[PDB]
């Protein structure tokens, strides 16, 4: 008579959650650790660790409730504060809701990790803490609600499997604003290791977004492998033609470009589409960081490849191109408009909230160190 | 007619086992590697690796049989030597017994890893090998039998989900004795990475102790996230008030304090209780290392937070506080006495056996390098 | 009416796949990174990353089809190019075929990683790329087809659970030829970390080769723990007797020796046999690297222990020795001949194809840097 959780899905989603947490601790920390100067590594690792703990607490206190509760088109409710009224045996989809809480919580953590790790070098410890609380509550939570919580964008049929908008575009804009309001790689092997951990954990990230160990999770898994590989080759060959020599940083940057690009598309497109998305994202990323020259720059990779991925998702979702197919009565032209709407709303929403958070921190404690 | 294993539980427990092994190799090794001097790192990594291999062999030869066989209140039997009389399709709980062997074996490995890694710098290679064999056989095995093998403490209704006594208190005392009989951080990023690996693997540690991918595993997972985060914040804010500035080492120490503290409680208490246990363990740990000043010190974190966690487990297990509830006919007052008994017996048992092991090594090969 | 995938097996195999990918990124990269000179680390990491991406693409384009399609005794077909004609819900064994694609793809990646990482220091970037394409297509693919694709060796009843021939012997010969045609450890902690990651990922490697979370996967898991531990002890004690002192490199080398040795045997033999295989492989490996002195040398460990493991697999598979038992009508003498045939064919096949690949690269771009 009651809902039943699937233990295979339980097992899969719990492990995926650990993999996503792995992306932050120590994944994204080691990544930025090798990029920034050695004199700021220790301070950066501290901020990433402390803000990570902050997000975890805020998420269970009110974060999850406002993101996945009901709710309007933008915000949920406050009936799941400290996970109250959530039975231990409550089922969300085919898993226990508690697992759903932890999984989506790890998504919030890595999103914040992307921002903090890239500007911890330049932002006061007190300031970044203030920014996190504001931006998480007023940007990440409602955007996650719009796309995954049955909000505005979800009701328009937006296609974002693992968070092209919710995570990558959302954080890229927030980081770009911060880098603006305040404006050599120390250890490349450390960058490689961070990239490596990010890649491995990204499988929990992408395939876990299926919420079950099924054929869609399988599709997202293979598409993550293919797009990442195609983006590595796409970047380094573009780099080998441009500057006449491949680099380790270029190879790692290419991998991230593909992971970001396939993030909204992995569970919607075919393997052929994944290879195309990979190559394009790899080239678009390489074009992005060079055109930006005319870890502040990685927000160019996350931004561009995120936008590219969301757009190409609206194309290669079509059954004709090997995708899973658009919803009933939806054409490619209509879907692309919805993708563009999702991108536009996310950029505006994040930019405004980020600005407010940074400004608020600047007036209370100041941003400069 | 015969017992059947659950493949979802099989899959989950095998992955959890790998995660616990991950805590030792290379988790705890990288952790102590960044703490101790650089001139002793190579020797320490060797001892940790060799003793790890030693425990693995001893465990399957007689370790598992004496720990989970039957048995009296303190020791099992010797009918499962080299896993003899254990059918390949034998089921322990809802998984194949072979998986149960490997999982509990990884618990023995990390427990020994906690000890060896912290005093490899000061103890002769020949001496630590002698100590491991003695202490594993006469301390870890019977204590594991008392709590998890249906021994003395288990029959009193002791609440220890993932090893507040069996692992943390047991090893802390053993390490404290050793540090007594023989009595600057080299790489903080290495400490952070070790802490990171320990944290990720700890999910297999805590949630895996449920023995199945169910709502209890889900509860332990979320409680591990919450308590760790609350302990990080608890430590650094206590540190920020005390010495006027947060540190990377403090953040990492806080994470370990919460992981240790929630270890016996994760599958018994509520999320609210987990946050409280986290904050308290974080503060108790910070108080511990400073009061100890008036990797020898980490045995203060493991000891104190382990004791604190076991005690607070007897409190927040109550249904009134959001816990899963005490056994039928058990009051909070009675449960706390059982918790205290478990702590007392473990401290005495470990201290005596550790002393004998160290003394025996001192008379045969000598402890000093 | 149609075939159904098992979600527990789906979950298990997807996680195992991630663990095998973990062995390459960053596992094998960090391993060779600490071995070779510091001036070649960055270039080596780049080649490993780029060739990894190359294998991933080649595998889905035609690699999987030619390896597991049908097919003759040596090659499959080309009806699964870009995974065409493979329904998303298609089932291979008890999992979705897409998962089977990714899992076997990760095996191809780590095999190539073993080769590239060991001679990236000495081989031109353009040359190794040419070699990979040739060797993967004409050596790895048909050998994998012979053993796992229902080819020649599989029809003779060859026992190779996780790739004693397909991976280890195959790559060792290819690397040995390369080292011949072109013919101090930088960071031992980096070697240890690489060894650690390889070990953890190896559980997905060995236990995943069961294709399901069953008692055979459980057996392979425990045997991986036991053989690795026994080989660590076997190596260092042989080293402690020979040179009078154990080393970190020796401990790590021992671990790899056991992992390699138990690779073809893990799902076929008993725990007692695993301990024997471990000790023997550990000693055979130590003997190998010293006799080779009268990361070029690791191909001695992979070669010897691979051969030893394949042979001892034909012995300890017997029910009398605790194994799962030979096929109906197969004696130990007959099985050993089949093992020897598998080893002989693999060595010859790989050596010829490797030679052609290296020569072809030498005539087009040249091998020397
Ligand atoms: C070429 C050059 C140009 C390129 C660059 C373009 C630049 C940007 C372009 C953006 C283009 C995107 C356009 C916006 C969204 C349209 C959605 C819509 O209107 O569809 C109606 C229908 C339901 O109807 P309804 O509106 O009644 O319900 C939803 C309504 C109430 O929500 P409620 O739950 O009650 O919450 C109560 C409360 C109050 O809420 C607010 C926000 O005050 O909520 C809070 O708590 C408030 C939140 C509290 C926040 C707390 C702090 C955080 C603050 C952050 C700051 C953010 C800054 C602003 C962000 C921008 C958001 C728009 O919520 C709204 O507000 C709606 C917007 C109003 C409005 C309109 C309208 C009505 C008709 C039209 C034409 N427009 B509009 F002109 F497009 N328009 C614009 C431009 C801006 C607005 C506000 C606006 O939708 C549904 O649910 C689903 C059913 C429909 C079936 C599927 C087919 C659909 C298919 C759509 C395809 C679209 C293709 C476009 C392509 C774009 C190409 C780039
Ligand atoms: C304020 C200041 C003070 C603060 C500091 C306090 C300091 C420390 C306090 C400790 C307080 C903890 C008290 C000890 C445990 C009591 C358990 C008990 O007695 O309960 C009986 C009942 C079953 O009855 P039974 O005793 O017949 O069976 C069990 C019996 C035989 O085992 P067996 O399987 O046959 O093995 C055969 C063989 C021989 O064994 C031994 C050990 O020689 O086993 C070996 O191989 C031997 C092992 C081989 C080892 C090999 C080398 C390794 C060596 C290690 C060295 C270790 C050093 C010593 C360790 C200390 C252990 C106590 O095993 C025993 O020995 C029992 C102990 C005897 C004894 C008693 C008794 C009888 C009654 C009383 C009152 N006491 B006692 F005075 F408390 N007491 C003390 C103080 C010490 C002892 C020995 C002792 O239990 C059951 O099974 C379950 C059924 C009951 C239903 C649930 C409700 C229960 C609820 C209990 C709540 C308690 C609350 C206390 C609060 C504490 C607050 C801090
Ligand atoms: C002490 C000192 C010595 C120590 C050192 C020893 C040194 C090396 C020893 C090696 C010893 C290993 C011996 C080889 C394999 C025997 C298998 C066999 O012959 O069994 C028959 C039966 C089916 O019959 P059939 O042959 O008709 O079918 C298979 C046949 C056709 O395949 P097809 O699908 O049509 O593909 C079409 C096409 C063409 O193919 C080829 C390759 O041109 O495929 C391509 O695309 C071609 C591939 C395209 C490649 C593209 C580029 C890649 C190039 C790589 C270069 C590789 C170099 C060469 C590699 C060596 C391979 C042998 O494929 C063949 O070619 C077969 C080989 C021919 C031959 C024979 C024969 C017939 C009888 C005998 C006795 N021999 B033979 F003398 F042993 N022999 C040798 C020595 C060499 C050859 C070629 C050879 O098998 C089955 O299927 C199963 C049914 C049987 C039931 C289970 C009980 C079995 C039990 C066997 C136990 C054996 C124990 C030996 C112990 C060894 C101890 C060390």
């Amino acid at each position: 008579g009651a809902s039943v959780a699937d233990k295979a899905d339980n097992a899969f989603m719990m492990i995926c959650t650990a993999l996503v947490l792995f992306m932050t601790i120590p994944g994204i920390a080691l990544f930025y650790g090798g990029l920034i100067r050695g004199k700021n590594v220790l301070s950066m690792l501290t901020q990433v660790t402390v803000t990570f703990a902050l997000v975890c607490i805020l998420w269970v206190v009110y974060g999850y409730s406002l993101a996945f509760g009901e709710g309007n088109n933008f915000f949920g409710n406050i009936n799941w504060l400290m996970l109250k009224n959530i039975e231990l045996t409550a089922v969300m989809g085919s898993i226990y809701q508690y697992i759903h809480v932890a999984f989506q919580g790890s998504f919030a953590c890595i999103t914040v990790g992307l921002i903090v790790g890239a500007l911890a070098e330049r932002i006061r410890f007190s300031a970044v803490l203030i920014f996190v609380v504001v931006w998480l509550t007023l940007s990440y939570i409602p955007i996650a609600h719009m796309v995954w919580g049955g909000g505005l964008l979800a009701s328009h049929g937006a296609l974002d499997f693992a968070g092209g908008t919710v995570v990558h575009i959302n954080a890229a804009i927030a980081g770009l604003v911060g880098a603006y309001l305040i404006g050599k790689p120390h250890n490349l092997p450390m960058v490689f290791t961070g990239t490596a951990i990010l890649y491995i954990g990204w499988f929990g990230f992408n395939a876990g977004s299926a919420g079950t160990a099924n054929e869609i999770a399988a599709l997202a898994f293979v598409n993550t492998v293919v797009a990442t590989a195609a983006a590595i080759l796409g970047w380094i060959f573009g780099e080998w033609a441009l500057r006449g020599k491949p680099s380790l940083l270029g190879a790692c940057s290419g991998a991230i470009a593909g992971l970001v690009g396939v993030t909204p598309a992995c569970g919607y497109i075919g393997v052929g589409g994944a290879l195309i998305i990979g190559v394009v994202a790899g080239l678009a990323g390489l074009w992005g960081v060079t055109m930006l020259k005319r870890p502040c720059d990685v927000f160019g990779v996350h931004g561009v490849c995120g936008i590219v991925g969301c757009i190409m998702t609206g194309i290669f979702a079509a059954s004709s191109l090997g995708g899973v197919g658009f919803a009933e009565g939806v054409t490619m032209g209509h879907q692309l408009l919805v993708q563009l709407e999702s991108i536009a709303i996310t950029i505006v929403w994040s930019g405004v909230v980020a600005f407010i958070g940074y400004k608020l921190a600047d007036l209370t404690v100041g941003l400069r160190v």
